[PDB]
């Protein structure tokens, strides 16, 4: 599945199949 969903958020570990999916999570998650 690290083949199918090779990208991951460094804070929560959520896995993503595509970079734009992670990009959106990264932009808006885990903020004050
Ligand atoms: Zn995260």
């Amino acid at each position: 599945e690290d083949r199918d969903k090779p990208y991951a958020c460094d804070i929560c570990g959520k896995r993503y199949k595509n970079r734009p999916g992670l990009s959106y999570h990264y932009a808006h998650s885990h903020l004050a």
